[PDB]
């Protein structure tokens, strides 16, 4: 059990991976530029897509959500729920 890319990192997240960043009643898209697995627990480097990366938004694995059709479905539900007239 090991990725051909390299040694399997202890953290469940890897650099270049796409993840979701929430901070309110809606879920937004984000990307992991890099991660520090040299410790457990630890911080992770993430920035909002389509915006300046100089913002450097460092966050713990707790505020990080894995990308999956199910999480997207929830955003899609919230997105539909958000719409009204």
């Amino acid at each position: 059990m090991n990725y051909s890319t390299g040694t399997d990192a202890n953290t469940l997240f890897v650099d270049g991976e796409r993840v979701l960043c929430f901070h309110g009643p809606l879920i937004y898209e984000a990307k992991v530029l890099k991660t520090k697995p040299d410790a457990t627990p630890v911080e992770y480097y993430i920035h909002y897509a389509g915006w300046s990366k100089n913002w450097d938004e460092w966050v713990p694995e707790n505020r990080v959500l894995k990308y999956n059709d199910d999480n997207v479905k929830r955003r899609q539900e919230l997105a539909r729920q958000c719409g009204e007239r």
